[PDB]
């Protein structure tokens, strides 16, 4: 989690969404 999926660093604060908020986070938030 933390979106250890698709990044290497970490952003707890996406946890606890449903699936597409969580990718979207990861993936324009935490790691773009």
């Amino acid at each position: 989690d933390s979106c250890s999926e698709y990044c290497s660093n970490r952003c707890p604060s996406c946890d606890g969404q449903t699936q597409t908020q969580y990718t979207l986070c990861c993936i324009n938030i935490c790691c773009p």
